[PDB]
């Protein structure tokens, strides 16, 4: 049973022909046409039941907003004396973004009913009718627009943006926590101030507040190692508790637990998403943040949520590696895996301070002679850019700050020293490995090997050597004083985040050939190796190709998948059965970076043709490494560098992909749905233009949308009239002439027009070939549009007193702003 709901909703329109009759509610009030309805005595009575459309060029729209979710069978439309030639009808989640149902749309006669049928119902808050031609210059004319269907009286979710998806999450009774300038926090423990700062970081640049910590402030963390959320936990689900946090908030109090001071950084991450996407606006906004009520209980499914960052291949400056850190935050990942030794180059300084006794290797050389290689373009023959992978290496003092600053974002490091294979930088950095069975040998007269083409995937450490494990056993002392102090210097507990695990790689030796004796030589080294990292109180991790030493890696060991299918593999079965170990899931289909993410895109094929935010998302980690739940310690993304110059180009590939890994880290099995989760990444990306990340623009994505906020104009520069009162933000923008802004003002008493100039400082553009080679930096998103308005000299010249009205409209967007 249908009804036409038109007599429920709230009406807009683009605008009226004259205000005291023919308005946009007349089309909604479910009135026949009276008798004779094309007689202008009937059509145009001063109290006929139709709207009546602005003039002007349009398009002309009318919209309902229904009280709830409307399940819309059927829109019929009674078309008055002047009909639209040309329409679409539209929808809306949000009453700001519309997205076509129904296109090619034609009245052609005078009080004609058009019915468009939906043979599958569809659900919405919001529809409209847009009209882009009509019959005649008068004002577009509308009897009627029955919307026929049925009701659900659901509020709007204010919790639909988080991301991860959480275990539990609720509305609470009451009006939003309303943020203040001199707002301030309280916490229980020195260790949850990172948490606070991290929300400062954001907020005191796009709301103006200080959150200074304070005594009884409305605002709370507390510490509670004991912080139980197993009543939210149902028996088809399973988290890692020492991630919990709660928030319990209400107009007066926002109320969070943690039970580590890492947790207080995740609810601090969830309070930032609940403020919505413009926090990282790099200007003052004129809105004030608010905090919805809500009762959330939250903890991860997996307590390894990570990504692999490849700076072996192509350096990455301190600078970029903290943009990295701060989006992996913002979705709750909480490990960085450093592949910081390669074929191709060495990315960390190692001193000679604290050598083992005897050993006057002089490990200076590693990062002066293998900082300076870099993967090569010419041995190439393929779209990889002409540009070699950039040079370089963290000094000791940028790599403990490396580390400082993942701490004060949740996140620990892992570092990676691979062999015996992908060790060529080793052997070039250092004369003192080039001994015994490593491959290849300097030529005659020379201490170290040559970097040129013929190494390549050739490399082995001397497994045979007793300077290899001195050597390896140095370095591993070396990251972890660094990551003792960086972890000191972020204040976090290294109970928390001092990562007890070492990652030996053992991956691809000989891939392109070299000595032979592949098993004997994995089985050596990795027993050796292994024995290393267990002396230093800490889990192995290799990669599951070098499970060819499953029996000599120590009992308790970690694999790494990434390549084939993890549930046959007899040796990944055998360590987690026989050996107790335990697996972290990167299947490269699922979770490989450089996987080309669209089929319209250059990059790699192998592992899915495509690997979209479909096959990011649409896994189970357990299941795919058919073990049970607790042998599964997580999963990472990799961002390999081959073929990556510039921290844009790596976000192009990492965003929004690493967004659905995040939701597999966290999110329980059971509450994961792929729609629900694509439908959240049109926020994300707002946030990601604020924060000036990169990111490609999936087709598969269904979400992509725009959204204005109003600029705080007392904190910008007035240029010859001209100043900042708006932002708007819509990714894939090539232009603004899709745009229309008009702007008025009006003092207390006075309305006055304000001419609006929109300003986009760069397109968004897919990725660029020259040569067959990929362009650095070829793809890149659109700026956020700046809406400035040119005042005139009365305005310009009064003191502070007066209302802005900023109106964007375009075929997919319409808001009308007022502050
Ligand atoms: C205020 C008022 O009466 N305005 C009406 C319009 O609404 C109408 O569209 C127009 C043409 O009417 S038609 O019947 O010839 O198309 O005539 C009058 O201008
Ligand atoms: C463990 C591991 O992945 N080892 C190697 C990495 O040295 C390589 O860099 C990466 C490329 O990823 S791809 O470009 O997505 O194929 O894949 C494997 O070849
Ligand atoms: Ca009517």
């Amino acid at each position: 049973t249908v009804s036409n709901l038109a007599t429920m909703a709230t009406v807009t329109a683009s605008g009226r022909e004259v205000s005291s009759g023919f308005g946009p509610e007349l089309a909604a009030d479910n009135q026949d046409l009276p008798d004779n309805p094309t007689d202008k005595s009937v059509h145009n009575a001063s109290g006929a039941s139709r709207w009546s459309a602005d003039r002007g060029s349009g398009p002309w729209w009318l919209a309902y907003e229904f009280p709830g979710e409307a399940t819309i069978s059927s829109v019929n439309i009674a078309w008055g004396n002047t009909y639209a030639t040309n329409y679409s009808i539209q929808t809306s989640d949000d009453g700001s973004n519309w997205t076509d149902v129904k296109t090619g749309l034609k009245a052609t006669a005078q009080a004609q009913w058009v019915k468009t049928t939906f043979d599958t119902p569809i659900k919405t808050r919001h529809i409209r009718m847009i009209a882009t031609t009509k019959s005649q210059s008068w004002s577009l004319s509308v009897w009627e627009m029955r919307t026929m269907g049925t009701i659900s009286a659901v509020a709007t979710d204010p919790l639909s943006r988080l991301t991860p998806r959480p275990l539990y999450a609720q509305s609470a009774d009451g009006e939003a926590f309303e943020l203040k300038k001199n707002t301030c926090v309280s916490v229980s423990d020195g260790s949850l101030l990172p948490a606070v700062d991290v929300m400062r970081d954001e907020l005191g640049t796009s709301y103006g507040l200080k959150l200074a910590e304070g005594t009884n402030c409305p605002i709370t963390f507390t510490l509670d190692e004991n912080l139980d959320v197993t009543g939210h936990v149902g028996s088809a689900q399973s988290i890692t508790a020492d991630e919990a946090y709660t928030i319990v908030s209400d107009a007066d109090s926002v109320t969070v637990k943690a039970r580590s001071a890492t947790a207080g950084i995740w609810a601090a991450q969830t309070l930032l998403q609940l403020i919505g996407p413009w926090t990282n606006s790099t200007v003052k906004l004129a809105d004030v943040a608010f905090i919805p009520a809500v009762n959330i209980a939250d903890a991860p499914r997996y307590q390894w949520r990570g990504v692999l960052v490849d700076p072996a291949r192509s350096f990455y400056p301190l600078d970029e590696m903290k943009q990295m850190i701060d989006v992996m935050s913002a979705y709750k990942m909480n490990t960085l895996h450093l592949h910081l030794s390669e074929d191709e180059g060495f990315r960390v300084e190692i001193t000679n301070d604290g050598r083992a006794d005897g050993d006057t290797t002089d490990y200076t050389q590693l990062a002066i002679k293998s900082g300076a290689i870099s993967y090569q373009s010419a041995w190439t023959s393929n779209w990889s850019p002409a540009q070699d992978g950039r040079t370089g290496y963290w000094t000791q003092s940028e790599f403990i700050e490396l580390v400082a600053y993942a701490a004060d974002h949740g996140i620990a490091i892992v570092p990676e020293i691979d062999g015996p294979g992908h060790s060529f930088s080793l052997l070039h950095g250092l004369a003192e490995l080039n001994t015994g069975n490593s491959n290849p040998k300097p030529a005659a007269g020379e201490d170290t090997p040559a970097f040129i083409q013929s190494a390549q995937g050739r490399s082995s450490l001397a497994t045979d050597a007793d300077i290899t494990y001195t050597v390896l056993g140095h370095i591993m002392d070396q990251l972890d004083g660094m990551i003792d102090k960086g972890i000191k210097a972020s204040t976090m507990p290294a109970s928390e985040l001092k990562r007890m695990y070492f990652h030996l790689g053992g991956d691809e030796l000989f891939l392109s050939g070299g000595a032979g004796n592949k098993t004997e030589r994995l089985q050596e080294y990795l027993g050796r190796s292994g024995a290393l990292v267990k002396e230093r109180d800490k889990t192995t991790i290799v990669w599951n190709d070098g499970l060819d030493a499953v029996d000599q890696i120590p009992e308790g060991s970690v694999v790494q998948h990434w390549t084939g299918n993890a549930a046959n593999n007899a040796s990944i079965q055998k360590l987690l059965n026989q050996r107790n170990g335990k697996i972290i899931m990167s299947p490269a289909g699922n979770t490989y970076f450089p996987q080309r993410p669209g089929t319209e895109t250059t990059g790699v094929t192998w592992a899915c043709g495509a690997c979209t935010t479909s096959n990011f998302y649409q896994w189970n980690p357990t299941s795919s490494a058919g073990t049970t739940e607790d042998k599964v310690l997580g999963v990472e993304d990799a961002l390999w560098s081959e073929h990556l110059r510039s921290l844009n180009d790596a976000e192009f590939l990492m965003y929004t992909r690493m967004m659905a890994t995040a939701e597999v880290g966290w999110t329980q099995q059971n509450r994961k749905d792929y729609d629900n989760w694509n439908k959240r990444v049109g926020d994300i990306a707002i946030d990601l233009m604020n924060r000036g990340a990169n990111f490609h623009k999936a087709t598969e994505v269904t979400s992509w949308k725009g959204s204005y906020a109003a600029v705080d104009a007392a904190e910008q520069k007035v240029t010859d009239g001209k100043v900042l009162v708006g932002r708007y933000a819509e990714p894939g923008l090539t232009g603004t002439d899709g745009l229309s802004f008009t702007a008025t003002y009006t003092a207390e008493g006075g309305a006055v027009n304000l001419p609006v100039t929109p300003d986009m400082k760069q397109t968004y553009s897919q990725q660029q070939l020259k040569n067959g080679r990929l362009v650095v930096n070829g793809a890149h998103m659109n700026s956020i549009v700046d809406v400035y308005v040119t005042l005139p000299s009365d305005v310009l010249a009064a003191d502070s007193v007066g209302r802005l009205d900023v109106s964007v409209s375009s075929s997919t967007y319409h808001h009308h702003h007022h502050h």
